[PDB]
């Protein structure tokens, strides 16, 4: 019964997230994960098998939920406008970005190098990003927003890569440093640029 | 310049450093050890601790040689064209020397500096790289100020963490995916879109 099930996973997975944090990703087992969530073995073993199941699991949901986020928003506001304000939210987003599960996630994504079936697992991540990125630009071309001067992958790509950058310099350094806000602002006229954007 | 034995010194230090390099594309940085090193290097076990106590040193150190070597390119380019010209060649040589990036010490270096954010001295030490290259990529760009080539609409310093984070992206991209997805050339011309955009550069 769905509701039922995506409640229960979702508890699982907010256990998992505390021990992950806490423990990192190689150390967590699922006892650990058991104990955290006041579930019985077998109810958690229901949904989920290994630690890594919910690991992924709990990456694809936080990608899901971050374009889910701007699909709605651009629903009921310009393309643009969406994209803009998830910009802006960066500098407030990111404040206490060292206590959430991002840096495990980090860590766990830089050793797919030299790890071929978590590698393949990250190039599935990434190629869907660019699919659904780039499908909310071409609403944008769609509405008459943008007329982009290079392709909607490779626009998609570079957002993905300057996000990232984003994200982690919040986490390496203090506020000043990162300059999350400068970076954030560098981050739209670039996109203003490659999509001709003339929305102000 | 002192009976030029700081020459002989950067030159023995060169040497270790490959043979370094060397041995951690092979075992990586946590299971290299001094002796791998000594060994590798045809020197003597004495002739490698006058200038390093550890792997981790030199393995930082090889780092460092990496950054020093491309903000060189990038300086003397611009003794000889626009600084303009530089950056934008710079990105094209990037896309070029991708090619076998995984066969590079990047993949391990990377992986080095992503723990530093729980490791506080490692932390310290990226952030001391960071600043001194923040600090060297304003000066070009302000030497293309001086020239009369720019007209930045936003602070130097912003400017150079974003290139910074977007050169690191490239590499990254060449080396988690391959060449079609990776897309370098395509991010390169983004990565010279914005500059354009940013500097308000009018050359072409």
């Amino acid at each position: 019964t769905k509701e039922h099930k995506d409640k229960r996973q979702a508890e699982i997975l907010e256990a998992a997230k505390t021990v992950f944090k806490r423990k990192g990703f190689e150390l967590t087992t699922m006892k650990d994960v058991v104990e955290e969530s006041g579930f019985s073995r077998g109810g958690v073993y229901l949904y989920f098998s290994s630690t890594e199941e919910m690991f992924r699991r709990i990456i694809e949901t936080g990608l899901d939920e971050g374009l889910r986020k701007l699909d709605k928003s651009a629903e009921h506001q310009s393309v643009w406008a969406s994209i803009s304000s998830y910009l802006d939210e960066l500098t407030e987003g990111l404040r206490d970005v060292a206590d959430t599960l991002a840096p495990v996630q980090f860590e766990y994504l830089v050793t797919a190098w030299r790890n071929e079936e978590r590698r393949q697992y990250l190039e599935k991540r990434y190629d869907l990003f660019v699919e659904r990125f780039s499908r909310l630009l071409q609403k944008g071309i769609d509405q008459g927003e943008f007329q982009p001067v290079q392709p909607l992958a490779t626009i998609a790509k570079f957002f993905l890569n300057m996000n990232d950058g984003i994200i982690q310099n919040a986490l390496y350094f203090d506020e000043e440093k990162a300059d999350v806000s400068g970076l954030a602002e560098s981050a739209k006229l670039y996109l203003k640029t490659v999509l001709q954007a003339d929305e102000k």
